[PDB]
C-alpha cells in the first residue's frame, strides 16, 4: 500500500484584474490513494459555479488532477482550495493569492 500527500497549487488561467470574469484553478498533484475531495471556496463558502474536473494518473502510484472553476475575482473576496485526502489530518486549506 502506497498513500502520498496531495502537492496543491491554486492559480487564475489569466492575470487576475478586478473585476474581469476569469478561472480559478487548482492543480492537486501526486496523490495516493485517489480517494480525494476538492472544492474552490469563496470567502469560506463553495464556489457557486460550475466545477470542472480532469483525473490523471501515473505508473508511479500517483494522481493527478486539474480542477477549475469560472471565477471573477475582486479586491475583498478571497478564494482558497480545500483538499480533504487520507494523508491529511484535517483538511488542507490553501488561499490563492494574486501575487504569488
Amino acid at each position: 500500500m502506497i498513500q502520498r500527500t496531495p502537492k496543491i497549487q491554486v492559480y487564475s488561467r489569466h492575470p487576475a484584474e478586478n473585476g474581469k470574469s476569469n478561472f480559478l484553478n487548482c492543480y492537486v498533484s501526486g496523490f495516493h490513494p485517489s480517494d480525494i475531495e476538492v472544492n474552490l471556496l469563496k470567502n469560506g463558502e463553495r464556489i457557486e459555479k460550475v466545477e470542472h474536473s480532469d483525473l490523471s494518473f501515473s505508473k508511479d502510484w500517483s494522481f493527478y488532477l486539474l480542477y477549475y472553476t469560472e471565477f471573477t475575482p475582486t479586491e475583498k473576496d478571497e478564494y482558497a482550495c480545500r483538499v480533504n485526502h487520507v494523508t491529511l489530518s484535517q483538511p488542507k486549506i490553501v488561499k490563492w493569492d494574486r501575487d504569488m
